[PDB]
């Protein structure tokens, strides 16, 4: 579990989130709920006019003599700022954790210059990554992204991050009228086959075996390259500075804590699996459902990690009246349901009967 060695502990209370962020000169900030705390930066801040010309592509390096360097201490996190600031692009993504925490957690960075690779451990170096908002905030430096939704969102509720010339190579594709997963990209301008099997892993393990770290490289190895290419196929079709706006907007999306309704949430979870069931049965599935939100996040697990989808619909189904009833339904039994069984057939016993 990396949470144990969070320098802060996470606040997975239904409260809307609130940003603490760095700027350019280290400055800690506290930011207001529901406020993007660059929003005006953004907003006033130009593309830069050397980007939106019509240039010869950088070729992608040898994977075989491209340097690669892995970061894992505040030290080689610093070396790296100073090296991505002498930049005018450069490509970013991520890798994230959902299954064993309630928001879920960012486990690793990904980074490429036009000269060299750099993997970032974001676990390892998760109370420092606020030393990279220089690079980040810097409207000089463009920071291409594939496919950037989720990655906007991370940045900011893992490390106070916000991108400042964000370029999304994916809504690039998508404004072309092309395909745009990053595999695609790859295989059409590079013709490389991406690796399939890591997408799904687990990015929380350490040390990264070398399949990973492999993974993790070609992920943004690439990208700059693919990003000469969208260029010119832009300003060949000003789409060039459509998809720039675009990619600006997307960076102006906040980050927001899983929402909880519990008068709503259950229904969209349990859908269809919610007909053949009794008043008292319906009455049952919601409060599981409810209850398996709010052990979620005292666990800081995803509600999936406390009890599978299923099991929720099970209890509503059989209602179970003992302890080993309410087990059965369960598998597999987390800690979570196993501490709390005598609440779960609490639940079950104040449904049962006449209401």
């Amino acid at each position: 579990r990396p949470q144990l060695t969070f320098e802060h502990p996470v606040d997975n209370s239904p409260t809307p989130f609130r940003p603490v962020y760095y700027d350019e000169k280290g400055v800690r900030h506290v930011g207001e709920p529901g406020v993007h705390p660059f929003a005006e930066r953004i907003k006033a801040v130009s593309v830069p006019s050397e980007q939106l010309l019509l240039k010869t592509e950088t070729p992608y390096l040898s994977l075989v003599t491209c340097p690669l360097t892995f970061v894992d201490t505040v030290e080689d996190l610093e070396a790296l700022v100073a090296v991505l600031l002498n930049e005018t692009e450069i490509a970013v993504d991520l890798e994230h954790h959902d299954f064993y925490s309630y928001q879920g957690f960012t486990c690793l960075m990904q980074i490429s210059t036009r000269t060299q690779d750099f993997i970032v451990d974001c676990l390892k170096v998760r109370a420092n990554m606020y030393l990279m908002a220089p690079v980040f905030l810097q409207p000089n430096i463009v920071k291409v992204f594939h496919g950037a939704r989720e990655d906007v969102r991370w940045l900011q509720k893992d490390f106070g991050l916000y991108i400042v010339n964000l370029f999304d190579t994916s809504i690039a594709l998508q404004n072309l009228h092309m395909p745009h997963s990053l595999a695609f990209a790859v295989d059409h301008f590079c013709q490389v086959k991406l690796n399939k099997k890591y997408q799904t892993a687990d990015w929380r393990v350490r040390p990264i075996p070398a399949e990973m770290v492999s993974y993790a490289q070609q992920d943004t190895h690439f990208l700059l390259y693919v990003y000469d290419r969208l260029k010119q196929l832009l300003l060949n079709c000003n789409m060039l500075l459509h998809v720039f706006q675009e990619s600006r907007l997307l960076s102006l999306e906040r980050y927001e804590k899983p929402h909880l309704d519990p008068d709503v949430t259950y229904k969209q979870a349990l859908g269809r699996s919610l007909g053949g069931l009794s008043s008292s049965q319906l009455q049952v599935a919601r409060e599981i459902f409810n209850w398996r939100d709010m052990a979620a996040r005292e666990a800081d697990d995803s509600p999936s990690a406390v009890m599978h989808i299923s099991s929720v619909l099970s209890i509503a189904t059989k209602l179970p009246t003992s302890a080993n009833e309410v087990l059965k339904c369960c598998s597999p039994v987390s800690v979570a349901v196993r501490t709390n069984v005598m609440k779960l057939l609490q639940i079950v016993k104040d449904a049962i009967g006449s209401a």
